[PDB]
């Protein structure tokens, strides 16, 4: 029961020496699978994963016929059969968050498993998020800190009270109940977190895409002061 | 069971005009009832609806003795049975004139609430769904259309980011409950009882300081409103 | 009750107080502080403020205290009833709140009225008794009303909509209703309330103080503007 | 004098104002709103506000106009003294003259006292005479005060050290003390002023009538929040 | 050629213990007068001197019958004939103190203004400078420590972020009348007249309500304080 | 009198390649400078332009010894004699503003001649702006737009006031009369221009290189919304 479904998925052309990062393009539909392929460390990143998840996000970023990433992590792990979207640190982390802000597409995480530390907040920036009901487990281990997206942008989700909870007892959440905070948009079986996950992205990109473009960058434009405007008042002009 | 009970409700005087709402006093109340009223439409508004929605929540807005004004759809559809709030297409102004008014503006969601028509009770104060017919559905985003205002950025203040965000992406049809879930929706209540429901709130709301609610709204606006929100409490501080 | 008074001793220098109890964890760097005048339903007078500030701002110079417990003292001796605080300067007390370089749990053992609500909204945690606590915000018949951190803040903690619910009608709600709506953290068996503000204040001294106090003043920035700005570049100014 | 007959005419549906002057260039896509009550160093009382309002409202939804020149009519016939004006609902004309997708230009022929600096300072942009422009910010004095785009918007155009002694001192100051703050985008042979702003609204109007729309709303959203965004938002919805 | 007028203040009860600050009140005017007394020291403040610079301050807060707060540095030096307002070295707290107290604060810049004294000048609500020996210079990025809120941001809002950036950036210093042409200094004033100028200023502050000047303060305040900002503005709507 | 002097500056290793732009590492200051070198074409940018100036300014955001950046335009054109810094448009231009705008280092900016169009912009996003007293021309072409950074910053230097003029007429300004608004920090004698810049690079590198980052986001903070947040927070992480 992975959720992996091979079939539906082929590689990016160009791509062949990715090592800690796996990057395809769905069959049919406008949208890519990029996913942490480091089962046997829970998915944790380092330097050189960054990197290749920087290089793979930007390509997503400048591919016309894109219109949505699906960004999660492959398992399980081969060493205990545990699941792991990303359990965080082993280019900056930094700048793929804004790449994942900034980006004119619609990005889903799935959280297929552990999430926790940078993997955390690598979900928190994302635009939706779909979680593992069974395998799913939200951690923000920092303090044991982000206080940019990976903390302030929480408190955006689930309010002031719950994120300030979440990150001072840095206790583990299950899909359900992250999913009651308001961090998690649905829950979804395991088995069927990235069907779902595609079944977001049919209705995203059954959609306008300059008014999804439009749309996310009003919604950014509430907390990323100038920034936000730029993006906004960029895709203004057209 | 339909929720309009005419023993409670009067017409107000000068509207006798209205083709494509209906404005009403309560009998008793300072409270005011504003109404979508082309059922047979599921309540879609033209250029000319909006004209006079904009003409009616005006009035309310200087109607001294008004504190509260509860904004619905009247329904069913003559034919089909169906129930509307607002199904959507100056309406930019009507969002404004809402958002300024000095009054809690209670929407009543008795049905399909589409479009400009679900950006109308993100803007509304406080919003009350009937559970058996409310429906909520952003479909800007399939029309080609958007609301980069208080329809969307607005709406996130409500129910937080990535909800905000999923309502708008994928433009899904959701109930009265799951929107009170998410924090969009303050209460469910039976159709039959919508606006007995509203009334109740607008009674209590109307039953304290009507200064103190004044003040109260444009404290709550100027936390999103910037410079606009502080011209507004100011300008009340300034009254006292 | 929720004081198990084997766990707590007084603080040095405060024998003095009349309208509010202060006490140190025999062994947890936390603090309790609650108000004591249970007669009345824990209301402050501006006499009960001065010694609230006072305790206040004394935790937030103590160098080894990480966590500040607020609540309230019970029962009522007349009634038997429970409140953290009824209501009426406050205004500086809930700045030292948002302030300090320490995270302040609200416990609401009762009611939690008016002013009372307030200082519970600024909190940074709120941890409920699911029999006893009551959530009211009174002002607006009396006249009154806090439009800063006791109404704006809490859109930012239940959102837009049931912020201004709770406001505009003024209903009563219960440590469940609050906990859904996003303004109370967790619900807790009356008798374990403390018991249970503890652990959550044990949880969060077991990590790094640094962090803690910088992650507080994150999550302050984006509402605090220019304040919150002094606060976390000052924090950032140690390091 | 400041105003030119020969190139205004008057707008159809307004020979009975009283209060304000409502022109049309005969070339240009200009309007000229002016207070006309010079005897009394053009105040306004609540009538003149409602003409205001209603003469600057039909500007606004004025197809082919794209500027609005505001400014008073003089001398005064009771001691040849000049006004744009002296201050006293209005705060809607203000929202009316910061919304409206058109550049207002306000030209301060004299003097610009309590509500009729607010009006001068919420103008996008400020031509003014540099022999009788007088502005002075009276309220404080008086007892009362503008909280908002009177003041706190007045600190976007001179800083907030300036605006505040302009508030808090309420002096006087000409057209070339307030250009040297910010706030007076340029100082004009009072002669001149009206023929220096039809070149600065002729200059505005050969440019993209959108692309105007745009930035104004660009400029708002910087201080505007949600409203900011709104209007911004749906100015691009039309493209 | 000094500043201050002994005929024109009288020391207030209760601070003989002060070593590091003076404190006055004026004879006739609702004005105090506030100033750093270290001399010999560029007046540099040590932790002593913000302990009792806060205690002063924050007692002219709650004079009733004061309206204005004229902070300056005594001098000059005793062994060097120089002048300084503030050199640099809790003190944060007391940019608050300034910030929050519903009265105006006024700093009089007499001489050097470096570091941490640059910063106090940047959080009052006016500054006036001596042109002949003001000075005015942020040190604090050749010091390694810097200031990252009210000393640094604050001034962006007051001489642009072109000129904000420099004058941290670089560290240079600058005249009373540089300082002016940017926007952080009100006006300048010749050395011997400062404080002259300063009691006039103060004078027609008073001269006017207070209630409108404490409103004006916070809101003032308000663009740039967010919710700290809203709550002192809006604590004084709910006085009223 | 040109304000290049070559003796003062080296190529940096890895940009033979560069035909739209220059770049060269200062022989003894951690400073480099990047100018747009198509002085035939006042210096306008093509796609291809943007490419390389995006590139050259990332390299130098990640040079360890590199803590200030002079941009400027080089000149004079071979074609009329005329200066020019930038003369705007012929990865988007948005993406350098926000390179500009992020990168842990002092940009400024030296507008050697015009600076109209999206030139004007990246003088205006760029941190210090120093300008030619003869030849500096400003001119915001655009409504003849820019909403983000190229506008609404501007308003955050000279006010809203002349912020406005400056875009809704789009009249020429010198160097002296953009210096009296805010938005320009010193004028400069042509032939000494860079040698000013220079001098400016210096007194900035000689500093805490922390503290010239940490006083950066902290000024950007202010309108950079969470963005701006996660940035100063970063570096707070250390
Ligand atoms: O709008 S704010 O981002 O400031 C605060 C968000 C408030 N809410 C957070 C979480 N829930 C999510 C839906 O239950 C409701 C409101
Ligand atoms: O602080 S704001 O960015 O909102 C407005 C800037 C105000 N000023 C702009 C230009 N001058 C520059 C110095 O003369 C002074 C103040």
């Amino acid at each position: 029961d992975n959720p992996f479904d091979a079939k539906a998925w082929r590689l990016v052309d160009g791509f062949d020496d990715l090592t800690d990062i796996t990057y395809h393009r769905h069959v049919d539909d406008a949208t890519v699978r990029v996913a942490f392929n480091r089962p046997e460390v829970r998915n944790a990143f380092r330097p050189h994963t960054v990197d290749e998840l920087y290089r793979v996000l930007d390509h997503a970023r400048m591919s016309p016929d894109v219109g949505v990433v699906l960004l999660t992590g492959n398992g399980p792990s081969p060493k205990d059969g545990g699941w792991a979207f990303c359990s965080g640190g082993d280019l900056h982390i930094l700048e793929v968050q804004r790449l994942i802000r900034f980006m004119p597409k619609v990005v889903i995480c799935l959280v297929n498993g552990w999430a926790a530390g940078g993997g955390h907040s690598l979900h928190v920036v994302c635009d939706l998020t779909l979680a593992s009901r069974e395998y799913a487990r939200f951690k923000q281990t920092d303090a044991d800190f982000d206080g940019g997206y990976g903390s302030a942008y929480l408190a955006r989700q689930v309010g002031q009270k719950f994120a300030r909870e979440i990150f001072f007892l840095g206790r583990t959440y299950t899909a359900e109940q992250m999913h009651q905070m308001g961090a998690v948009n649905a829950v979804a079986e395991h088995a069927e977190l990235e069907t779902v996950g595609l079944q977001w992205a049919a209705e995203i990109n059954a959609k306008s895409p300059q008014a999804q473009r439009m749309l996310k960058f009003a919604f950014n434009l509430l907390d990323d002061g100038l920034v936000g405007q730029q993006l906004f008042a960029g895709e203004a002009t057209r």
